[PDB]
């Protein structure tokens, strides 16, 4: 033969000068592409008189960047550390990435942008809001605090806290929002009719100050015995003394709080304001018993009209409460 044909294309290389045929004596050069290297450098060949290119031992492989699989206190994502490839980084809880979160292996076999390290998230000591004291706080990293650490505030006596009392060290190295500590006063509480109120003897009453109520005999509170001044400047509650009821019949079996009682027994000293019971009424038609409710309301309770109280003298008839349910 008289010319060499087009040279073969090796995998990650280029041939210069690339023609489709060569005269004997012409030279070509194989070079590995940028980012690749091969054993033995580049290969030059001269087209021989036979027109047959010789054997080519060129095997181009990617440069490998230095090992980068271990990020202290974090995690690298990689297939392999070869020239085309990029790796990415993240940090374990409590740490942040000091540097870029990915890097590439360059043509020159170096990492760019250059590998990061993980560092602990820290916060400076928190500031104390302007009427508050620092209840719980201990630094965990020199003078500073670590991520998810907390501090707890306590307002000064007679001051009410608006907002959560605990702050946390966040990822941004600042704390969550601080609370405020305002002074709050309450009016004096009303003495209730047929009762009395008690509260500390001082010219003015503040947040968390407490007042207690009582009722004269024949009356009970319709609210809580103790109340306190809330953060909003009013009182926890304001109960009255409501009137009890004389028991409204002499002998009857009633439902009280889901269970049968003898009303003359359970309520021998009257019924308190609010007490509900259920009286037993006789459905004369179907010969069975049903109940209907009745409540003591400030000294009044109204017995259902269907209720018939048999004097125990008339023992020849049966109480509605002894008749089978409907
Ligand atoms: C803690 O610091 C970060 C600053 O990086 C604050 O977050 C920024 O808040 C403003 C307004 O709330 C936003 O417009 C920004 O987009 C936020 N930036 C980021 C990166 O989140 C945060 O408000 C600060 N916390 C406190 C309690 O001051
Ligand atoms: C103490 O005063 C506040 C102020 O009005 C009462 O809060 C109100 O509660 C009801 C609930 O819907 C509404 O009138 C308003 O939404 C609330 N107002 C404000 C400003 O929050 C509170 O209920 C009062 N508490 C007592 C025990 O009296
Ligand atoms: C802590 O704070 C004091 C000043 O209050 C300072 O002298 C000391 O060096 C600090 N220590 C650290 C570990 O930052
Ligand atoms: C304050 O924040 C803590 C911690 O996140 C949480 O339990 C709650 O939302 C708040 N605690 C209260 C309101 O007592």
């Amino acid at each position: 033969g008289r010319t060499c044909p087009k040279p073969d294309d090796l995998p990650f290389s280029t041939v210069v000068p690339l023609k489709t045929f060569y005269e004997p004596g012409e030279e070509i050069t194989y070079s590995c592409k940028p980012g690749y290297v091969s054993r033995g450098g580049m290969r030059k060949f001269i087209c021989p008189l036979t027109g047959l290119w010789p054997i080519n031992t060129l095997k181009c492989t990617p440069r490998v960047c230095p090992f980068a699989g271990i990020l202290e206190n974090g995690a690298v994502r990689y297939t392999t550390f070869e020239y085309p490839n990029t790796i990415s980084f993240s940090c374990n809880t409590g740490f942040y990435l000091n540097g870029a979160d990915s890097a590439k292996c360059t043509e020159e076999g170096k990492w760019s942008p250059e590998l990061p390290v993980c560092a602990p998230i820290i916060c400076p000591p928190p500031s104390i809001p302007t009427f508050a004291t620092l209840r719980v706080y201990k630094p965990s990293a020199g003078n500073n605090s670590l991520y998810r650490d907390t501090a707890v505030f306590e307002c000064l006596p007679q001051h009410a806290m608006f907002g959560n009392d605990t702050i946390t060290c966040t990822t941004h190295g600042n704390w969550t929002k601080l609370p405020e500590c305002r002074e709050v006063k309450c009016p004096f509480p009303s003495r209730p009719d047929n009762g009395f109120v008690n509260y500390p003897a001082k010219p003015t009453l503040y947040y968390k100050d407490k007042a207690t109520f009582g009722c004269h005999d024949g009356y009970s509170l319709d609210g809580p015995e103790e109340i306190e001044c809330t953060k909003l400047g009013n009182w926890s509650a304001m109960p009255s003394c409501k009137a009890s009821c004389k028991v409204p019949v002499k002998k009857a079996t009633v439902v009280y709080q889901g269970e049968r009682v003898k009303i003359q027994e359970k309520f021998k000293n009257g019924m308190l304001h609010g007490d509900k019971v259920s009286f037993f009424c006789k459905n004369k038609e179907k010969k069975c018993s049903y109940t209907e409710d009745a409540q003591c309301i400030d000294g009044t309770i109204e017995v259902p009209k269907c209720f018939k109280e048999h004097s125990s003298l008339a023992f020849w008839k049966t109480d509605a409460s002894d008749v089978k349910p409907c």
